């Protein structure tokens, strides 16, 4: 089904670029108790 | 190769669902930690 | 566009494994607080 295949990798690029926003979020969090 | 591009794509999915998680563990962690 | 999935499959499992490297760095310095 190529375009369910389509639709498939740009839900796959969308969810990665949440879990990187959430890595820096976290990130952000621990760098606070780091330098605390 | 259209059928390994499937296969790679399935992967693509289950490493992304199994780095949500991870994020989310050590969220917990992190969480314990800022409210201790 | 064939081979432009392709290539955004490639951008997908370079930036998933990308992912997977920042997230065990973080792991090890929350794992440094925790056990600090
Ligand atoms: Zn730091
Ligand atoms: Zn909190
Ligand atoms: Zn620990």
């Amino acid at each position: 089904e190529w375009e369910a295949l389509e639709k498939k990798l740009a839900a796959x690029e969308s969810k990665c670029q949440a879990l990187e926003k959430k890595l820096q979020a976290l990130e952000k969090k621990l760098e606070a108790l780091e330098h605390g």
